[PDB]
């Protein structure tokens, strides 16, 4: 990551952009598996295997509470959603395919956020 992503403290202005990115993911048709935590009853060994679960509702709470100090930390939580999904599910699973498309969408939006940070 570039040095601004790693080092520049997030401001309130930055948080308006992070909220916009999060809302765009939550509205995407293929974000349906990631809106809320994985239900253990739908995946019985999931919480024994996935040591750091993440989901978009948890990220929404963290954004509201100003949990993130650096953009890197916000990107790391987002990336957990996708990496956990691809770690647990086979490549032909609908969940895995959602992670592939939604991560590409996140990267597009993230690049937009980084470009606008200076202006
Ligand atoms: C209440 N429920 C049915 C909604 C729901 C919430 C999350 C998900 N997402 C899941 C599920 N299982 N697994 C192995 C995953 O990796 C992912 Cl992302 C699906 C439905």
């Amino acid at each position: 990551e570039d040095a601004m992503t790693v080092l520049t403290p997030l401001t309130e202005k930055d948080y308006e952009g992070l909220k916009r990115v999060l809302r765009s993911l939550q509205a995407h048709k293929m974000a349906w598996p990631f809106l809320e935590p994985v239900d253990p009853n739908d995946a019985p060994d999931y919480y024994g295997v996935i040591k750091e679960p993440m989901d978009l509702a948890t990220m929404e709470e963290r954004v509201q509470r100003r949990y993130y100090e650096k953009l890197t930390e916000f990107v790391a939580d987002m990336t957990k959603i996708f990496d956990n999904c691809r770690y647990y599910n086979p490549s032909d699973s609908p969940f895995y395919q959602c992670a592939e498309v939604l991560e590409s969408f996140f990267v597009q939006k993230l690049k937009g956020f980084k470009a606008s940070r200076s202006h």
